[PDB]
This record gives structure tokens, sequence and C-alpha cells, in this order.
């Protein structure tokens, strides 16, 4: 299991611009497009992106680009934030994937918002940083999927998502 493989079972794929849970208009693997009401807005934005009139839909190939993109740029987020950059290099490697789950789906200042959390990863103490972790508006929209990343900081293990 890879971050790459972790994000595509929580995002899923499609090729045809959709909404995702909180209504903004999204493409691929969880690419968000524009927050935008607009459907205009998106088609634009999507073109943008991809570099070619598209009509809301991509191939494959391009929702992997834009993935690739994606990962890469959370990464270098995390690496470049001086809040996140030390419990990421604190962490064993299968938690530092959950934590670049997170910082996909909410972005580098969203988790950065998770102070005592974060605090608590650092630390080393799982449990604690799963239960402060589960109060938030995040576990309580997408339970589902925060509850497998939650599992993945407690355990260190993939379990989750076998
Ligand atoms: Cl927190
Ligand atoms: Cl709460
Ligand atoms: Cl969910």
């Amino acid at each position: 299991m890879n971050i790459f493989e972790m994000l595509r079972i929580d995002e899923g794929l499609r090729l045809k611009i959709y909404k995702d849970t909180e209504g903004y208009y999204t493409i691929g693997i969880g690419h968000l497009l524009t927050k935008s009401p607009s459907l205009n807005a998106a088609k634009s934005e999507l073109d943008k992106a991809i570099g070619r009139n598209c009509n809301g839909v991509i191939t494959k190939d391009e929702a992997e680009k834009l993935f690739n993109q994606d990962v890469d740029a959370a990464v270098r987020g995390i690496l470049r934030n001086a809040k996140l950059k030390p419990v990421y290099d604190s962490l064993d490697a299968v938690r530092r994937c959950a934590l670049i789950n997170m910082v996909f789906q909410m972005g580098e200042t969203g988790v950065a918002g998770f102070t005592n959390s974060l605090r608590m990863l650092q630390q080393k103490r799982w449990d604690a940083a799963a239960a402060a972790l589960a109060k938030s508006r995040w576990y309580n929209q997408t339970p589902n999927r925060a509850k497998r990343v939650i599992t993945t900081f407690r355990t260190g293990t993939w379990d989750a998502y076998k």
C-alpha cells in the first residue's frame, strides 16, 4: 500500500466534473476545481488546468497527471511548513502517509490548525492523538474516511485500508 493507492481509495476516480461532499466542483482523483457555484467557472478552471478544451471531461491519464501534481504539492507544502515539517520528520513511514492524506484533503492551513493533535503525534501519544482528531468537523462530515486516517495514525499499519 502506498500513498497513491490510499488516496485513490479515499477519493475515487471520476472522469467528468462532479460535486464533492461539500458541493464543490471537482474532477479526477479529488482534484478541487473551484469553490464557485458556477459550472462554467468549473469548466474554465478545468481547461486552464489541463491545457485543452475539455468541456468537463478528461482522460484517465489526465486524471493521473493531476494526481501526481497534487500529491507532490502536498508533500512539498508539508516540508515547507514550519508547523507541519517537524511532525512529519518525527513520524514513521505509514504515519507519514496519513499526514499527507490529511493535507491533500484539507490543505496545509487546515491541518496546521490541529494544534493539539499535532503535538500528540509528535509526542507519539497515538491514542490521545486519535481522540483529539475525532473532535472535529472533519470527522463529523466524512466519518468513514476520517476513521480510516485516524486508525492509520493510531496503529501505524495499513489495516484500515486492507
Ligand atoms: Cl487538535
Ligand atoms: Cl466536535
Ligand atoms: Cl466518509
